[PDB]
């Protein structure tokens, strides 16, 4: 009795959490499982967007059509039709549940381009949405156990943003310090708080959705159990296994839990795992050059394909290049900054091998495409001069306008030199191909056009520019002392191939046939949108939005 529930929610991801509230809302006894002493996974330190084509909320025109074109040229048949079909259904249903049944609120990003401007279906703006600044003294005492954001996404390394509030800031638009004050204004005089805690009471991007989805969970009264990893499924059936619960490790031994409905696995990848990282993923590989959590070592996966489960796309990662910070037990992602005009990413030859602009998957996927040439571009350097220095952050950088270069970080963080030459033999790069890649750019800043990779020549590229700099916002001279650089590693923010699903999240086995009563969402699962990354929010889009069919389909079966 007292361990049996009607669903049975491995990880506590926003797909997990998600999963649990809508499980719960359609009559469902959920019980959520979470192997850490904190809930929210890497959901929790991320960006929190959402990828919802033709939302409800959008300043411009949408259409299932559109969007469908859109994933089809994107994912080029590597993924069932109808769970594209499933995606585009369900995730405005998904959205507009949560802001129907929750105090968490997603709004569009309606300015943040899809990522592929050059495909059928794209649009400008507005499909990536993201959460309003969530209140976590609504969430008592479990604030004590939120995983907390980076504090990289933090104002001064204090003051929770939205990435709209945000973004003007990075792209140095007009009104950027009426907002710095209004931020750090709030921070300060948020008094009675100020007293209890060093922490912003108010969270943003993906600490305001793991805040908003816990706080979900504790009005409906669903049991989160931390400190409670997963280590096997229970299964009945001579012919056909079905999943009638797991086993876990609670209070230092095993306890076996039953689930009536179902299992949702929604316990992210495994890039944490080393040995599964060298079995699947191309090398060179690390799991040091992750910027994720500590915990996602594909337990789910392993004990799923023990049963008959069949993987996929298990050679992929949502790359990201990633910086080494000295006692950070992750590493930083370069999201937005590459963008930004000024700056090169050159291999050991000293030469340009991709859009420094590029989404974060296709640039990861590019340092490995050059590496099997050149063998010198796992890890990749990134360049810039003292202008571009005191101008803009880089990862843990912040524009030395305001934070001079640290002591503790020259070799570390970064290198410095009076010269490119000096610079270049610092970091084992040849020389004379780096102040060839630097005279090019000097070119290419002048008429505003990148003749190798055509930085800055979409709106994306574009959007994490500088608005101030003409004829294009990404590019600009690299000749003012002294010259840095930075070792951009292969990074990822979890593994993208996983447990193979059908539409309604359901595990299949090696014959496409379901396996009766698994569920399997998020990094757990291998990805709806193949070998890409539509937009901003094409990995938690995709969590929440099958945690939702899945909790339906449970609920739909009676
Ligand atoms: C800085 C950064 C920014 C990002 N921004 C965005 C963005 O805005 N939008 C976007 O789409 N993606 C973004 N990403 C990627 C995104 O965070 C992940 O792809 C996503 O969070 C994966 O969700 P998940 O639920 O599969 O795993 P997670 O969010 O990591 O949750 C899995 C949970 O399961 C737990 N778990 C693991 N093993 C077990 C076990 N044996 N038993 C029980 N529990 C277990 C883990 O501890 C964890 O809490 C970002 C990543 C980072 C690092
Ligand atoms: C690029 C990104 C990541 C993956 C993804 O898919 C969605 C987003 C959008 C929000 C940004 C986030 C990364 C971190 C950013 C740059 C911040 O610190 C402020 C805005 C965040
Ligand atoms: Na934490």
């Amino acid at each position: 009795e007292t361990n049996t529930y009607d669903v049975i929610v491995v990880g506590s991801g926003a797909g997990a959490m998600l999963a649990a509230a809508r499980a719960h809302d359609l009559g469902l006894s959920v019980l959520v499982v979470e192997k850490s002493d904190k809930y929210g996974g890497t959901s929790a330190v991320s960006g929190g967007a959402v990828w919802i084509p033709n939302n409800s909320q959008m300043q411009i025109k949408d259409s299932f059509d559109e969007a469908l074109t859109y994933l089809k040229a994107a994912t080029q048949g590597l993924v069932a039709e109808d769970r594209l079909l499933a995606y585009l259904e369900s995730a405005p249903q998904m959205v507009e549940y949560i802001n129907a049944n929750m105090t968490l609120q997603y709004f569009p990003c309606h300015r943040y381009p899809d990522y592929y401007q050059h495909l059928p279906g794209a649009k400008p703006g507005g499909r990536t949405m993201e959460p309003m600044l969530f209140d976590a003294a609504l969430l008592g005492d479990e604030f004590a156990n939120l995983r907390m954001a980076y504090t990289g996404t933090l104002l001064m390394g204090k003051a929770s943003m939205t990435a709209t509030e945000a973004h003007v800031m990075l792209a140095k638009e007009p009104g950027w310090m009426l907002q710095v004050i209004k931020s750090l204004g709030r921070y300060y005089l948020d008094l009675p708080w100020r007293l209890k805690s060093r922490h912003d009471r108010k969270r943003g991007l993906g600490n305001a959705m793991a805040a908003g989805l816990r706080h979900a969970l504790l009005e409906r009264k669903v049991p989160l159990w931390l400190n409670t990893p997963f280590e096997s499924l229970i299964t009945e059936g001579a012919e056909n296994k079905r999943v009638t619960g797991i086993v876990v490790k609670r209070n230092g031994q095993t306890l076996q839990l039953t689930a009536r409905r179902g299992v949702v696995l929604g316990a992210g990848g495994f890039e944490r795992n080393q040995q599964m990282r060298e079995q699947y993923l191309p090398k060179p590989t690390n799991a040091a050059w992750s910027a994720t959590p500590p915990h996602n070592t594909g337990d789910t996966i392993r004990a799923a394909m023990d049963i008959g489960a069949r993987a996929e796309l298990m050679d992929w990662a949502w790359w990201v290049p990633s910086i080494h910070v000295p006692g950070e037990a992750a590493q930083t992602g370069l999201f937005a900054e590459r963008n930004l005009p000024g700056c090169i990413v050159v291999n050991g030859k000293g030469q340009r091998f991709i859009n420094e602009a590029s989404p974060y998957l296709e640039f990861g996927a590019a340092m490995y495409e050059n590496h099997a040439r050149s063998g010198s571009a796992v890890p990749a350097w990134l360049i810039f001069d003292g202008k571009f220095r005191y101008n803009y952050p880089m990862g843990p950088l912040m524009p030395g306008q305001i934070q001079p270069d640290r002591k503790a970080w020259l070799g570390k963080v970064y290198w410095r030199d009076d010269t490119l030459e000096g610079l270049a033999k610092q970091i084992g790069v040849d020389a004379a191909g780096l102040k060839q890649s630097v005279e090019l750019n000097n070119q290419y800043a002048q008429d505003g056009k990148d003749r190798e990779f055509d930085k800055g020549g979409n709106v994306f590229d574009r959007y994490y520019g500088d608005y101030n700099v003409k004829p294009n916002p990404c590019l600009a001279p690299i000749g003012k002392p002294p010259y840095y650089a930075m070792r951009v590693d292969a990074g990822d923010i979890g593994t993208k191939g996983g447990l193979l699903t059908d539409k309604d999240a359901r595990v299949l086995d090696e014959s496409d046939r379901p396996i009766e009563g698994l569920y399997c969402i998020g990094n757990n699962s291998a990805s709806v949108m193949g070998k890409a990354y539509p937009g901003a929010g094409g990995t938690l889009g995709p969590a929440m939005t099958f945690g939702f069919r899945a909790a339906n389909h449970i609920a739909a079966s009676k």
